[PDB]
C-alpha cells in the first residue's frame, strides 16, 4: 500500500522538476511517494535495464561468470569512459551501452522476451531493435515496478539462479560502510525535446543497520545540466527520513 | 614465485614497526613481500578468522542465509558497538565477537576441524576452546597462506557452495567506485608489550579496472596508537606500486 507524501514535493519545486520518488521500508507493501499518479506511469528504462540484462546474460551463458572481461576493440565509443577493457561490474557502473548491446544481441529476442515475462518487467515490449529497445524503443517501466523488481532481486526471488542474482547485486554496490550499504543504478535516455523530454532515473536499495529501503526515482529531463538531480533529490528525501550512513 | 623487495622496509622502520606485507598481481604465482621469512611465519588470525568462520557457518546451516539477523539479547557486550542487532555483513565489519563465538559453538570442533583441513587454513590447530581458538588459542596462519585462501575465495574454489562464497564476499566489500572495488578484513589480537607483542592484520584484495591484487599485511603491536598503520603502511606501498591512483 502506497501513500502520497505531499511534503516530498518541496524538493522538486525548487528545481522545477517534474518527477517521482518511491520509497519503501522493509518491503513493497509499505511505500510512499510524492506523486501517486506518476508512480505507476511507465517510462523508458534506459541504463537501468542493465540490471535485468546482466542477469539474463548470466542465465543464458552469454556472460560466462562474474570475472568475464569485456575487451575494448579500440574502435570509437560514444563516451571516453567506455574506451577500455571492463569487467561486468565496471561495465554496469560506467553504463557502457555498447557492451550491453552486444550482450542483448547474443541473448536474442526469443530469450529476452521469455525473461522479461518471468521478471514481470514493465510493458515487456522489446520492439525497436534488439540492441536499442530499452534506449529508444517501446519498452516502458514505472517506478513502482522498478521497486517490485529490485525487491525480488534483493530476496533472490527472480527466476534466475541465486548465484547469478548475487553476482549482479555485488556489481551494483555504490556506497559501503560497516552498517550501511547501497546498491543502485542510474539511467538517462537523453534530452529529447522541450515538448517530449527525456527521462532520468536512479533506482536501488539501502541497507542501514538491520533495515532495508527500496527506492526508485525518475524525472523528465530536457537539459543535461540537471542530471545530478536524479541522485540529489532522492538523497535529500532519504536523508530527511534518517536514511544516511 | 614470491620475490623479496627489501626497499619496502623503509615504510615500516619509519613508523616503529616490525611487520610484513605480501602483494600479488593476478594470482598467487606472482607475489612480492618485504620479508620472505616473516611472510611465511604464522600468527594468530584474530578477526580475520571471521572469513572462514562465516563460510563454515553458512555451509553447515548454522547461519541460514545472507539475510539472517543476529539479534542482541540485551545482555552487555565487551563493547557497546555490538549491543545491537546486526546483519551478517554488520557482524563481520564491526567485528562482533559474541556473534562469532556462538557460530563457532554451534559448528563444533569436529566440523570446524574438517573445514579448516579443506581450506588448508594455517596450522589448523583449533585447541584453546572452540569459541576462542582464533582469539587466544593455538591457531596460526601466515600472510602467504592468507593470500592463498583469499585467492581461492575470489575464484569460488573453496570447498563450499559458490552461493555461500558470494554471500561472504559481498559482506567483505569495504571500498567501492565504478572501476575500483576492495574486499578486506582487519584483525587485532590485542596490544601487547614491547617484549610480547600482539599482532594486527589487514587482508583482502583490490579489483582495479580489469586487474586484481591480493594482499596480506601483519605487524607486531605494542602501542595502541600504532593500530592504524595496519591500513596506512599497505596503502602507501600499494600507492608506490601505482595501484591506488593513476
Amino acid at each position: 500500500s502506497i501513500t502520497e507524501n505531499t511534503s516530498w514535493n518541496k524538493e522538486f519545486s525548487a528545481e522545477a522538476v517534474n518527477g517521482v520518488f518511491v520509497l519503501c521500508k522493509s518491503s513493497s507493501k509499505s511505500c510512499a511517494t510524492n506523486d501517486l499518479a506518476r508512480a505507476s506511469k511507465e517510462y523508458l528504462p534506459a541504463s537501468t535495464f542493465k540490471i535485468p540484462n546482466a542477469i539474463i546474460g548470466l542465465e543464458t551463458g552469454v556472460i560466462k561468470n562474474e570475472h568475464q572481461v569485456f575487451k575494448w576493440d579500440g574502435k570509437p565509443r560514444a563516451m571516453k569512459q567506455w574506451e577500455r577493457d571492463l569487467t561486468l561490474r565496471g561495465a554496469i557502473q560506467v553504463s557502457a551501452v555498447p557492451v550491453f548491446q552486444q550482450i542483448a544481441r547474443e541473448v536474442g529476442e526469443v530469450r529476452m522476451q521469455k525473461y522479461l515475462k518471468k521478471f514481470s518487467y514493465g510493458n515487456q515490449n522489446i520492439s525497436g531493435g534488439i540492441d536499442k529497445f530499452w534506449l529508444e524503443g517501446q519498452l516502458r517501466i514505472s517506478a513502482v515496478n522498478q521497486v517490485e523488481f529490485l525487491e525480488s532481486l534483493y530476496l533472490n526471488k527472480l527466476s534466475a539462479s541465486k548465484e547469478n542474482q548475487l553476482i549482479v547485486k555485488e556489481a551494483l554496490v555504490t556506497e559501503a560502510a560497516p552498517e550501511y550499504l547501497v546498491h543502485s543504478k542510474t539511467g538517462f535516455s537523453g534530452v529529447g525535446t522541450e515538448s517530449n523530454p527525456g527521462v532520468a532515473w536512479w533506482v536501488g536499495w539501502v541497507e542501514k543497520e538491520t533495515e532495508v529501503y527500496f527506492f526508485a526515482f525518475n524525472m523528465d529531463i530536457d537539459n543535461e545540466s540537471k542530471l545530478p538531480l536524479r541522485k540529489s533529490i532522492p538523497t535529500k528525501i532519504m536523508e530527511s527520513e534518517g536514511i544516511i550512513g
